[PDB]
């Protein structure tokens, strides 16, 4: 025992295993229970510093296989774990679910066998999986491994013998492995006779059992460890589609461990954890020179973070629990349950404070949180401190991140308008490498940003289950050389596949002094998901196939322009070159000016490519009531789709809107929602009659 | 009339725009049909020498909208279309379906308004995408275009009036544009009041009509068309997952035009015509300075089959409406149909001939569809002609196509084992950029390698619906720097996705000579779907989580090496040192023995995690009935899907199996098939007989 004296038991004496878990910079698996309580009790003190709390606000039950390997709840003492994988359900009442939400926990013990992964840790891990999935329930993943794990048949190590050529000589080389009739008793006597493949011979009066192939009585030495493996990167790329998954890299994830961190999606990387294929030491022995000093060379948040593999950083382990409850705050307690309300001291009924100028710059982080001013907080479009962005270290050309309009939590898209650089290191690998700076100009789409764009829908979509908003601002795609040979036309691609597939609200609102042209408005047009797609385009902003210098370059070129002087200047109507030279900067000002003219929101309406053009100022209160009337239709939807199996989402819409009073402007999001909500129990009963349902 | 005195009518007279098209570069669109009939005959030709066609084998009946905007069938003479995008629905007979096959030709005519897209265009594509897709039937698109179309209001050209500062210095500047109370009547009297929204003033006693957005009486000017060409990306995306789609770059694809390539995924590029998102000229514009001084260096082949953007090239049209053909052999002749079985010379039963050594270099395609030799033909796995490789410009380390297995069409996968280049161009727009060599080791899988067999299993299973085989060889992933910062992860993670996803038998085999380990075992384990995935492995393949040197490295440490010189030699039982330097290098040469002796395919037999171990010469004979007992099991799961709507593939299978006569070992599948293929009709009335369900 050390220390002595201590006023309460040394807990990492009690466990030893505590010790270890600290000794290698990582919570000991059995505390991480008590993070998931400090995170949720601080979200409660951030929300309302005057709630009084209790124990039995949050419940956390280790999760264990029974004689049937069917999971169970335990209370047992930590570090009883026969295997090195372990589980918990979370019950916690939170600010978003006061009555109760539900969660597991799924963590490597590193302290267990190097945290590696064994047959029996993946049968586990899918088990927990799958238990989370039927569930509808959170899966998070706390990852602290050494990945798949290896051995080999160590009772094979002190029996087996070599056929030397020349056993004067060992040098001179060896024929093959063999055991003596000994050897194979030696087997036989601990029945682990199939240990070993073997083929009789007689060399010289001996009989030599010829090795042909290794087994061991051992399970997890190789293969097994790999088809294991197999099955949990399987199961967790079908967990990302059906439920919320999170891994939070709280001591460093090797093979497997790495693999686990992507199929997830959503991950939190704690400083100085890597996220790692291969070893920096093993790499070493492999090109031989000493190339690599550290893991985090190649797998740290200088490579995850950059990246996009790691959407979030954290400080400890604690501030990585802080943000897998934060986010969790934005999701529904279980798949298909409505989007979690959370009304602040900021209401939906109030202006837009902080609006964009074009002469000068701002942050778009201030267009959609607010932002803080000497002459006081200005806010934005968004409910004040709901900004929660993620993929923040990676193509910081776009924002991504959820927040919440009136309490409505969902998913937004803003554009970065300042430009960017990033830092391509140089692969210590090649010494004919040199770090490379990227620029990357604002309101224009890269491979990258295209990435992140596509990622950050499919991320609201699956799992997060959220409505979604992009403030779309793109002055187009990069079509240079480098983005192009870059893939930008696949990255691109990706966003109109992440918006086909998309099952809740999506508003696309082109913000004032913002932009939305050519192959930027294509990938993002309503019609590529007309179900759940809506345009609006601020009076402010500005739309076309080209920008007013190049349609003036295409449409209004010099024989048109000199028409224009004959007809516009007195004088024009070698004494016309002059004053062509003269009158030509300020022609060329009335044909850019003629150009923009068509690229107005009132062009937009009168084509009908936008349902509204909108006031910036006035945005929080349409979207409030559009989005809440929205959510409200599409769920009244989802009743009628099961009570029937067969009809068009038109046809489904037009029959929950012939239910609305004959008095009602359905074109009224604040009078159809309210409509609803008075009648819910109502249309339920109407719903419940709709069953005089026998169709073949 | 040119030229004079010709024997036959000159049709690029009776038809000019013909002339038009040849001038451009391209095939006039009316002409397109013919290259089918071409290629379609050829095809016939390279089958059976010996077939007589006759031209009712072909036929091409345009399609045209109706007065209510539905398809149908027209006999028309060329150049008659009053929109710029023309359709035509082919019937072939072709060996695979000599009594017919159907697919749609949509192609742009860049004749018509420079083949931009405007809305009737976007309506009519969209239309011709619906029309394949209800009927399930290839969709092939013809890419010759200037992407959205792009216009002005022209009859306020002549019209608007500026409100200059001073009408003496038009220098000066200008307060707004307007127009006259005659520029009013003017619009009045040809009813096009509504081509702009003013707003009346009145200045100095003159009345002025400030022009505060200029609509345009002619639709196709802007948004309008940005709408169309996100309605049409959204129909290809949704077409890729549904149908066989394929695109000809056959001019130039520019914008909407250039993701239309991308979304329909399959696409053959002709030398010389690019895939552009802004043409070189504008970019120079937008740059200041002539940078580019060909569209080519944007978007040729040197740019998209280098990406994989272009599966392929062609020389010419004809060569592009070849592969076309060619490609579309290997697919059912509509969704849900059985894949097209062809038998050619080359039968199943015969040993595969062309076996790789250890101490020798070889080509993969060689092992896949065999060798010529000075002393004979050594056949492949697959059938002899039969490997139609695609994606072959990008990531050149996996080898992706189509071939036949005794007449069976499917998807291949094998890995190249020699080093690969590829060159990064510099960047004429960077002058600071410089062109990059990159090497990649093969049996490696990189960003692109991994992207490329994850597109690759996609491409398979999406509209070609076919099964596969990947022919496994990976020593794992790259794990170094370079890679790990270029997100490997991602792309190794899209594998996994892409085999969950999988709907039609796969095939994985660890060939002679190649290897599996660490991470490669991973992403392809059949535990990933097990539906549709199983395992093979030679039994001269090689697998394990490490290589023997990492196994050593790891578990045959020092310590346990002189544990086996004390036990193996007789002198080692300062003077051990000196012992010690002479036996090491042979001790370390047989624990990298013991280590592989773990590595085999008995000890992957022994641990369940392969079906069976094989010899490669006897593969071909193996896998043909494997793969035919297969697809008849498969084809009996479907139909007994319909007859319940609910039941798990374990369930399913077991009945179907129960369904064998007694005598059938369910382990033979030449049997199992043989038995089905006898029984289709009798199977079929027990399925009809299953018909009493009613179940709630
Ligand atoms: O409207 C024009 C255009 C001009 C725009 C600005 C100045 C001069 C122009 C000249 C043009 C001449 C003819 C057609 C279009 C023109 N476009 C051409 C450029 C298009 N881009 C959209 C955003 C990405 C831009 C791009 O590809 N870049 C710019 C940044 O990165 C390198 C390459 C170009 C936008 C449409
Ligand atoms: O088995 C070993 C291993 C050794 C292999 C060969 C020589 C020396 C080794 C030393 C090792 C020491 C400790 C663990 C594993 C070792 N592995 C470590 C390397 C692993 N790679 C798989 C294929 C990709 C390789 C890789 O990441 N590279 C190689 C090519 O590109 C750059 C980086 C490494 C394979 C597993």
């Amino acid at each position: 025992l050390r220390p002595i004296a201590t006023p309460y038991p040394v807990k990492e004496w009690l466990q030893p295993k505590r010790y270890k878990a600290h000794l290698m910079g990582t919570t000991y698996v059995y505390d991480f229970p008590e993070l998931f309580r400090q995170a949720s009790s601080s979200q409660w003190k951030n929300f309302s510093a005057d709630v009084k709390l209790t124990d039995d606000f949050f419940i956390s039950n280790e999760l264990i296989e029974d004689e049937n390997g069917e999971l169970t709840e335990v209370e047992r003492e930590p570090g009883a774990n026969a295997i090195g994988m372990v589980a918990f359900k979370i019950t916690v009442k939170t600010p978003e679910y006061p009555r109760g939400r539900q969660f597991v926990v799924v963590a490597n013990d590193i302290t267990f066998k190097i945290g590696s992964f064994g047959p029996q840790e993946d049968e586990f891990f899918n088990k927990v999986t799958e238990y989370a999935r039927k569930r509808g329930i959170p899966r998070i993943y706390l990852a602290a491994n050494s990945g798949a794990r290896i051995g080999m048949a160590e009772e094979i190590v002190p029996l087996f013998q070599v056929a030397w050529n020349d056993a004067a000589n060992p040098d001179k080389g060896f024929q093959y492995l063999y055991l003596t009739s000994e050897g194979m008793e030696t087997l036989k006597k601990f029945d682990k006779e199939n240990s070993v493949l073997t083929e009789r011979t007689v060399i010289n009066g001996e009989e030599r059992f010829v090795i042909k192939t290794i087994i061991g009585s051992e399970d997890g030495l190789g293969v097994e460890c790999l088809r294991g493996s197999g099955l949990i990167a399987g199961a967790t790329s079908r967990a990302y589609h059906d439920i919320f998954t999170i891994t939070l890299v709280t001591c460093r994830s090797v093979g497997i461990g790495a693999y686990l961190v992507r199929l997830g999606q959503r991950a939190i990387q704690v400083e100085g954890q890597p996220i790692i294929l291969t070893g920096a030491s093993a790499l070493n022995k492999v090109l031989g020179r000493e190339v690599y000093t550290s893991n985090l060379q190649l797998g740290g948040t200088q490579i995850m973070y950059n990246n996009g593999v790691s959407h979030l950083t954290a400080v400890d382990d604690l501030a990585g629990v802080e943000k897998i409850v934060e986010w969790m705050s934005y999701v529904p307690a279980k798949r298909n349950m409505p989007v979690p309300i959370l009304e602040t001291k900021d209401t939906w009924d109030r202006p837009v404070d902080f609006t964009p100028t074009n002469d000068e710059t701002y942050d778009v982080r201030w267009m959609i949180e607010g932002r803080e001013t000497e002459s006081g907080f200005e806010y934005g479009l968004f409910d004040k401190g709901s900004f929660f962005e993620t993929l923040s270290g990676w193509a910081k050309g776009v924002v991504v991140g959820r927040a919440r309009l009136g309490g409505i939590p969902l998913g937004v898209i803003g554009v970065e308008t300042r430009t960017v650089e990033n830092l391509i290191p140089a692969d210590p690998a090649n010494p004919n490498s040199a770090e490379t700076l990227i620029q990357q100009a604002g309101q224009v789409w890269f491979p990258n940003s295209a990435f992140k764009t596509a990622q950050a829908i499919n991320d609201f979509n699956n799992g997060e289950q959220l409505p979604m908003m992009i403030l779309a601002n793109w002055r187009g795609f990069s079509g240079g050389q480098r983005d192009m040979f870059n893939e930008v036309l696949k990255y691109g691609s990706f966003i109109v596949d992440a918006l086909v597939d998309y099952k809740q609200p999506i508003i696309i609102y082109i913000p004032p002094t913002g932009e939305l042209r050519g192959g930027s408005w294509v990938v993002v047009d309503p019609t590529i998901n007309a179900d759940q797609m809506e345009m609006y385009a601020d009076v402010n902003a500005r739309a076309g196939v080209l920008e007013p210098e190049g349609t003036v370059e295409i449409k209004f070129r010099r024989e048109k322009l000199l028409d224009t002087m004959n007809r516009l200047d007195d004088k024009y109507r070698k004494q016309l070159a002059d004053r062509e030279r003269e009158l030509l900067p300020i022609y060329g000002q009335i044909s850019l000016q003629f150009a923009d003219l068509h690229d107005r929101s009132s062009r937009m309406v009168a084509k009908g490519v936008i349902s509204k053009e909108l006031e910036w100022t006035e945005a929080r209160r349409f979207f409030f009531w559009r989005l809440r009337r929205r959510l409200n239709e599409e769920y009244l939807i989802k009743r009628l789709s099961h009570q029937v199996g067969e009809a068009s989402r038109l046809e489904k819409i037009a029959r929950i809107r012939s239910w609305y009073p004959a008095s009602v402007d359905h074109e009224d999001d604040r009078q159809v929602a309210t409509w609803i909500e008075e009648n819910y129990k109502t249309l339920d009963d109407k719903l419940k009659g709709l069953k005089l349902e026998s169709f073949a």
